[PDB]
């Protein structure tokens, strides 16, 4: 199979409305945000807009193909697949996404997808000009799913990737799960919390 | 029938064109505003930014599968779904929908959808730096249904961001049923107001 | 016939590029705006940031049905129907349509289109902080098609106005103009919509 | 031949993809800015904000057909027509098309596409407040088509429907060919060069 | 073969999302930006606007056609045309396309697609106000092909920069990278691009 036979057959037999679940479980989705810029930031108003790569993994089976004398990964336009419906619970702006809309796919049917977003949150900016920083909380879950459907799991330096020229600088990055029934709903939806501890520079 | 199959029948068959009343009744629309934030105010301008779930829930039979081997609730993309043509009658900015445009369908045809939106309106902001606070009311209805074809009704703060400059001292989400001059029918709207204040 | 196969018959026989021109008559396309706002206003620069409904009939004999055990009227998104490319002579901002995209189609083939827009325009400010008010004007007409193709007709100026404006309607007038221009031998119509307001006191 | 007829031939075989040249001579386009608005001058950036009428022409015989019992024009959209890739050399936003994507077709294969366009614009806005003004120059040329697949060439009054309420006022425009050759490529490229000479009032 | 031929040829066989590698060797992209305009820079912020042309070209030999008696290039959208997943890492701005989406191809298969991009980055602005200037590092590479499917490089100084920006370019220098990430067992391929600017004054 070379890279066209592989793309071709995606195209053709893509459900991309069609959630992959296996033996009725639910599809297990990991996120990690990479933080690579802190732009604006209001600490009268709690808000503030932020550049990061959100690192996003699951398995879709359909998509698998046998890698003997064939690639083991192909790039894949993210019309063509089914995407988790993420959304950040505090964003107070759209999902402005800076980088071309493909994911990658290997032969087994691991999809990695890795946008670079810019979004404005609602978050505590207090004590961003202090020494300790403020600590903003940012919720990633399924829109749609809940838990029997998608779970949401954080990922197997903080600041690696971190823009040297920014006015903020971090100090730590926690991603935890957090599993949620509201009152309107029998089922419980997962989230990661993403604590992003940062201060303006001296 | 799995996912797969359910999805695929409703693609073919939907006719998201095609409001589903049954037997010549209105279409009953259940909406509910759920604040979140309150982002800007101008008491000189008589504006507010805000952001909301809107809770938009009614039945399409069209939609419906027998669920006894099956799931009993899909996610579908609103593309392929009839939806109501609901609008803010007083708002000044279009629906900037923050959140992917997925409705949840139970297997007897019934409809979930609730988008995040960010919104600016034109309402009452006097009285926002007062103990009392502002009353903002936002009207919802049917751009082009009268009250023949889709009523809404509400469904009788705490979703509400702690970081808001602002903070909620009541909702109350009420029906009303206009008649214009120009028209014989009446159009459903609910009628929300938002009785907020700036944090002391 | 129910609302499914009108909607069906629409969808399978709209020509929505094709004006719906009876016996080489003009489509008689009328429009009335509605003024809901009056946001932003510049002295200076001689701009009007407005909503509005841009309350919008034609007749389209190709939509029609027998109404005798149907509907009157469906709603039909824009999409499927022939629509006027009405524009508007002095803006300066594109449309923005705050609204669901759907027309009213009667069963004689009458269609009412009424978005609301917010748009911004060049026009007369001057006087909007003294009691006589700024007078506004807003010309409204096809793009493309002359007089013997598009003729556009006028059909409580503050019934809809929001009370909650920094702004008060004193007198809206909505008549008909006719540009003929050096290049082209045709006339064009417009509506010219003329918004007499002023700052409360 | 009725419209409907012209308009379904033009949608299924019309190629928008193919630039319509005859006998491998380049398509003659014709450009002329009609200037509307002067919405925002900074002297300190030297960037200014236009509205302008961008009445652009050429011919493309395969969308011709016999005018006998049938219409002499209708009005396409631009999307089933190949139009030219003009872009200005030195606009620093993307055209904001304010007015409906029509274009005009007359029977003998005539194309007219007159976009209203709101964009900014790199150029010289020294002098502005003074009595003999600015001049902002505007470069517009095919972004991928040389001189022997396109020219460009200017086609009255240039300022005749320029808005009275504006903060600016017009002194001069004049429309002229350039032809340029660059280092990198053997081709030469055409370009219509727009000098706009005005001055705040 | 006409351009229609050509043009249809390459529209039903084209495949745009499958990068053209020859026997699983890298696709060899050259990538050079010209920089046309600096519009904003914020020493506060460590941020620049400018405006550049992105000269990219690669072959895709399942776009080449026999020239004898044929056009030896064609214009062709890059809807129909695979085209490199290229990113600029620092960008703080989604790129904004001020010229029309054409590629040029060549009858050999070499693609040349030259974007006029306005884009903001993240960059050292210190030293804009002196003589040294500053120095804005753009650094840019495909975002989800490694160097065994892709690989960048460089292919005038700043003669098209515009006479009218605040700012002056002293040097532009553009350098390969291949960089390994902990994340990742595979080296990705970059051009940086070093821009030595300062205020006019
Ligand atoms: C719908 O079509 C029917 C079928 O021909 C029309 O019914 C006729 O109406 C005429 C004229 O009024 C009567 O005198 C005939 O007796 C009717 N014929 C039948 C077979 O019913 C009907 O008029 C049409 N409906 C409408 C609203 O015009
Ligand atoms: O109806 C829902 C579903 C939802 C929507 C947001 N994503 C998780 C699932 O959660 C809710 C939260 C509050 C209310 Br009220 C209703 C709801
Ligand atoms: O024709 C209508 C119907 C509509 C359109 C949008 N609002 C709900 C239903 O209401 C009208 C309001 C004013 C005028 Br005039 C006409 C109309
Ligand atoms: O060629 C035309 C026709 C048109 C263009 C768009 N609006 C109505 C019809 O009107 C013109 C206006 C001015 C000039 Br100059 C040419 C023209
Ligand atoms: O340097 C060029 C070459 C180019 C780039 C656009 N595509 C055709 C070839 O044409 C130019 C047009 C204007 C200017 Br200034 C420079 C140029
Ligand atoms: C993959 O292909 C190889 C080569 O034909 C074969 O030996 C291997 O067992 C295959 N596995 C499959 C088809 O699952
Ligand atoms: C191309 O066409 C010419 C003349 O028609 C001929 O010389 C040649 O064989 C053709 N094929 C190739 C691959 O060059």
């Amino acid at each position: 199979l070379d890279r066209a036979d592989i793309l071709y057959n995606i195209r053709q037999t893509s459900r991309p409305d069609v959630i992959p679940t296996q033996r009725d479980r639910p599809v297990a989705v990991s996120v990690s945000l990479k933080f690579i810029n802190i732009l604006e930031v209001n600490e009268i108003t709690n808000e503030v807009d932020v550049v990061f790569w959100q690192q996003t993994t699951w398995s879709d089976r359909t998509l698998a193909w046998n890698s003997s004398h064939s690639p083991d990964q192909v790039s894949v336009p993210i019309s063509s697949l089914w995407v988790p419906d993420l959304a950040a619970y505090n964003a107070i702006s759209k999902p402005e996404v800076l980088t071309p809309q493909l994911a990658r796919v290997v032969s087994d049917g691991e999809v990695l997808y890795m946008p670079s977003i810019r979004q404005r949150f609602s978050c505590d900016v207090s004590g961003v000009d202090t020494e300790s920083g403020a600590t903003c909380r940012i919720k990633i879950g399924s829109w749609t799913h809940h838990s029997r459907e998608i779970s949401v799991d954080p990922t197997t330096d903080d600041s690696e990737y971190f823009s040297q020229y920014s006015r903020f600088e971090i100090l730590d990055v926690t991603q935890k799960k957090n599993s949620v029934t509201y009152s309107c709903c029998p089922e419980a939806y997962e989230d990661v919390e993403v604590s992003l501890n940062f201060r303006k520079k001296g």
